[PDB]
């Protein structure tokens, strides 16, 4: 697949796999979304910073919220802003 | 690196080989948006589908609005919804 294709196919792939654990496989809680983050990507060394830290209270703060597909995606865009490299500057 | 990291740095590298042509390189027109979506992704045999067909005419409508970072991810995951086999039903 094509480069984007590829990226999509892995945001769906990762966001099924904790949306299917518990109840709707269209929703996750964002308790379950903190879990995914923690687990999904080499963040632990970043988890301190002051605005990832602020998410990642966020999350903690509205535990038991769901979270749909689009919702997801939307914080992913957040978090990489926050924390992915070339995104700095 | 991980799946959702290699994910993540992928939708980052599209992002900035269409930001990067014109201005600043933190946001991208929406002309230059659908130009992406069109080049990035095997969609060629599903620009008719009422609801794709929908989002590329609201992107030629609002062709000279521009988009930043997190508007895009957003952006790719509302196309996700309508474009991606493993999110239907």
């Amino acid at each position: 697949a094509c480069p984007l294709d590829q990226a999509i196919g892995l945001l769906v792939a990762i966001f099924h796999k904790y949306s299917g654990r518990e109840g709707d496989k269209h929703t996750l809680s964002k308790k379950e979304l903190k879990e995914l983050i923690q687990k999904e990507l080499t963040i632990g060394s970043k988890l301190q910073d002051a605005e990832i830290a602020r998410l990642m209270e966020d999350l903690d703060r509205n535990k038991d919220q769901e979270v749909n597909f689009q919702e997801y995606v939307t914080f992913l865009g957040a978090l990489a802003l926050i924390y992915n490299e070339a995104l700095k500057g």
